[PDB]
């Protein structure tokens, strides 16, 4: 085991802020204690599992419902029923403040040709929303032909810790 | 090479990580390494690995006017898989829904399709990818209310309820 | 300087990773670099090592019989689609692992509920699946019919192992 | 010490003398413990999901129909998703995401994809795209429909700047 | 300060650390804290999520029919993702991703997987793609359509060069 002089002021510039040089010719084996010495890991997939208690389970027809208004990180998932771009039957994902609204989910794509028999198929969504105070995530569905389903839940608060399932 | 570290950061961490029987510097020499970790906790710790299915653990599950149980222990579970679906308006319902016996809640749900302009409806897959913790007490379950609909699919257990992975 | 350290579960895991057939900390803290990439011949991250080649690749499109995807033990990703079907078609197109005894669909084409018509629209059912295969395992495609298809690709990710094998 | 062997490796030496810039190799025979303390030291940047999130006020909502729309024309990098009306591949009505710097232009998600036979009657779906695109100067990002009948739907956010930096949600 | 009965660990070590003059593997029970300069040491790196970005510049953008056209040909990884117009599995039209070399070749993606029962009105969807294929000297990553009335679609990009060094967005 012997030492070499190494030149880089970036790796010197990296160190000093990390702990507030020469390498090494022998490489050293090791085995990482860190999760176990943290009190175990948080796998994310697991950390954001569903439970009967933590879902927040919607299926929304013609009408509008909250599915989450306090602030925090929510895992939203589920479909919408899908209609003719031309359609006036609305089936979103939204999020609003009272004051401006985005769609977040749409479900008004489809643009049939030569028929007036206009199939419909779910219109999958997966996202991640974050909400402020006075911000609401809502499913709305305007007709009673037309549903927004699905599941969604508490994934961390506002400031980003993360939320046991 | 030695220097001192000033961290109240690094120290506070270094006591939590690395607790002492009894009521901090760096070096500036960088020493390579290789991590033997993954092979000494077994192989196949890579999630994607670790979550693998297999002949012996698959839960597979084809369920037609009935009700059936997925997983009712507690643990982690994945499961994946189909509903047949239909109008929103359907009677015929193809679901996967947790319980206590209490409580239900739908997790994947297959009533969601609006033709227009016709009385012929096409039908196609709904999928669902899910993680469910089940507690103690709790039901994953597949439930089709008529012989037209199924839920297909197949289920593993992924950990157990304090998160120890299990090993495929 | 060295000291003694208190934790039952880091001597827990300390004896479980280094076994033995026979506990302290450091205050000093060394700055390292990694070399178990290279050292494992490169391009580690999950998602190049995981890349389909001309060579690694097991391409299938089965019609009409029961085809074996891999048959020796090992980690394999197999990705895919089944034509699908009625739920109540006789019309079988799937993916499942047997033993030859017990086997157990992993994919399943018979699906679809159409209401009001004999006419029957058709879409591909995808699967995307890890699937760890020890001695004795099969893991096959199978269609039971002319009509339908079982199509994809499949490749070794590692062995029984969990030893990654590198494109 | 314990004992040491030579390693005979000329990727192993050539990427440690790239990484650690002015060896014959040896590895040591003793396994070591260690726990690490960058993300301690570093800062504990917040993981991918919750900093990829969309919120009221950073996304872009895009619903487009006869009109080009710009989703982004400044530099950085995009998550951008949704769908497009799909289309017969002969036809005529054209929704799309592309990219451009107005010299050349990339079609990123494309709906002009389906192949009916034995029938006029032509169903449609959505089309998904799910991309991350990173713009640089002169570049834009847009949707695009040449037709009433066709749209494109959905959301972006910028990510990070073009250095890469993260932007908070 | 201890013996490790270990045979896989053994084994992995030589296999990450060869030695031409190829003994008991040793433990030590002294816990040692670290940080990990290998990303400075680097050069620095990206999330993986900004590294594999599409740019105006990087794309591949295919729309192929009646034609077979290249998408790379050149040794590294490459991203793919896009549709293919589905038809009949009896159909004669075909619309695929397939990798070659001019011996063998090998589909990737495959069009013709649809299964209409009562019907000659057969209605299409797109069939989608999303892959990661690692090409080597001579090999062809490629998109082939047998019919004008078929399309392959998507966009690609080299992700890394053929030893997995990382290409900038
Ligand atoms: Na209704
Ligand atoms: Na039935
Ligand atoms: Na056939
Ligand atoms: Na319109």
């Amino acid at each position: 085991s012997q030492q070499f002089r190494i030149d880089s002021e970036s790796i010197r510039d990296k160190l000093n802020t990390l702990l507030p040089l020469s390498g090494s010719t022998t490489i050293i084996p090791v085995v990482d204690l860190t999760e176990t010495a943290e009190g175990g890991a948080q796998r994310e997939d697991l950390q954001k599992a569903f439970t009967l208690i933590n879902t927040i389970d919607f299926d929304v027809e013609n009408t509008t419902t909250t599915i989450a208004n306090t602030p925090g990180f929510y895992k939203v998932v589920g479909n919408l029923s899908s209609r003719d771009e031309a359609s006036g039957a609305i089936a979103v994902i939204e999020v609003t403040d009272g004051i401006t609204t985005k769609i977040l989910a749409n479900n008004r794509i489809v643009s049939p040709d030569g028929t007036t028999a206009v199939q419909s198929v779910p219109v999958p969504f997966d996202l991640m929303v974050k909400l402020v105070a006075g911000d609401t995530l809502q499913a709305r569905s305007n007709n009673a032909e037309v549903r927004v389903q699905g599941i969604a839940r508490q994934i961390a608060d506002v400031s980003g810790n993360l939320i046991n399932p």
